[PDB]
């Protein structure tokens, strides 16, 4: 009975962090993406006979004594970048870091449509968002874990470290060996994504955003950072792709601007060596244009590669005594 426990995260060859999850009895091992930009739990099953599903640990429900199916024909389909996932719904017992989660609803990947799944070794998703993005089931996975493990405090934090393979997901609390200084908490505006109000956004000395209401989403399943299309045009007029090598990377980016996010009295800065990534012989901005249609108010994503590699993020679920908050600190 470990009230504070650690689930080690392994950065795969691509742009996602996966951890160990046991599904069923006797347990079957899968390595799903731990996602805070969605809520549903997906697991890749043996009913999927495509090569994209092969060469990856597949979960067989016919070998689980605790797997139960229902007669309601609730079929799930979610878009997943270039591909899409389609499957049925069921319930089984899960185990995440020596903690049992019984009678949990999850999606069973039965068809993988398009080569993205073959590249990333897709084995499932474990959503950690708020209820309301749950497509099927009565209770989300993380909510059910806290219910069946009352001693665990309703919070988890991500320590992202892809360079050395020491990334980890800590559930139930925080450790000073993953961050330095003090954590600044931000209130969560709307309980769909892990969303936070954004007051101002500065590219160098120029104010580019927050004429209208804008928000920040902390998505551990999105590698890059994002801005709306309107601000992304201004972003690239000031920030350009340049040729660089591993030896001259620091001197070339010495002239580049500092990106400042304003959260009330808190200011978060992304230095050029922190938001510029080296691919082949060019340094490119780790930023994307995604227009989030969930809320007409356009929002900004803080991802795993650029933001979380340098900042320790804390996801505090609200209870009857505290509201839901996101806390950020400098990574150690
Ligand atoms: C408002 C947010 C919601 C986000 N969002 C998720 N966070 N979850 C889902 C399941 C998701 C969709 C697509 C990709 C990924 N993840 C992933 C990343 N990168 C690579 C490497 C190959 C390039 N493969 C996979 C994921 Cl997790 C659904 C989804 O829309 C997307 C950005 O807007």
């Amino acid at each position: 009975k470990e009230n504070i426990f650690l689930v080690p995260l392994k950065h795969l060859r691509d742009s996602q962090f996966v951890g160990e999850l046991l599904v069923g009895t006797p347990p079957q091992t899968v390595y799903p993406i731990f996602d805070t930009g969605s809520t549903n739990v997906w697991v890749v099953t043996t009913a999927c006979e495509e090569e994209s599903c092969k060469k990856v640990r597949r979960y067989d429900p016919n070998k689980s004594k605790t797997f139960r199916r229902s007669f309601i024909e609730k079929n799930l389909h979610i878009v997943f970048g270039s591909g899409s996932i389609s499957g049925s719904v069921g319930t089984d017992t899960f185990m995440l870091g020596k903690h049992l989660v019984r009678n949990q609803t999850f999606g069973l990947v039965e068809s993988e449509s398009n080569n993205i799944f073959d590249y990333i070794s897709f084995e499932g998703i474990v959503g950690l968002g708020f209820p309301g993005m749950l497509s099927a089931g009565n209770i989300p996975f993380f909510d059910n874990l806290l219910k069946q493990n009352p001693n665990v405090d309703p919070q988890f934090s991500f320590y992202i470290s892809p360079y050395d393979g020491k990334s980890t997901l800590i559930i139930g609390g925080i450790s000073k060996s993953f961050y330095e200084g003090d954590i600044y908490m931000l209130p969560v505006l709307k309980e769909s994504y892990w969303e936070v109000k954004l007051d101002e956004l500065y590219i160098g000395k120029e104010r580019i955003c927050c004429d209208e209401e804008s928000y920040v989403i902390f998505d551990t399943g999105t590698s890059y950072n994002t801005m709306p299309s309107s601000q992304m045009k201004t972003f690239l007029n000031l920030i350009h792709s340049t040729a660089c090598t591993e030896q001259n990377y620091k001197d070339i980016l010495k002239s580049y601007p500092i990106i400042k996010y304003v959260f009330g009295e808190l200011i978060i800065e992304l230095h050029p060596e922190e938001y510029m990534i080296l691919n082949d012989d060019v340094c490119m901005p780790a930023y994307m244009q995604i227009d989030v249609p969930s809320e007409r108010n356009h929002a900004y994503l803080l991802g795993s590669l650029s933001f979380m590699r340098n900042f320790f993020t804390v996801f505090v679920r609200g209870t009857e005594s505290r509201p839901s908050m996101v806390g950020v600190a400098r990574a150690k």
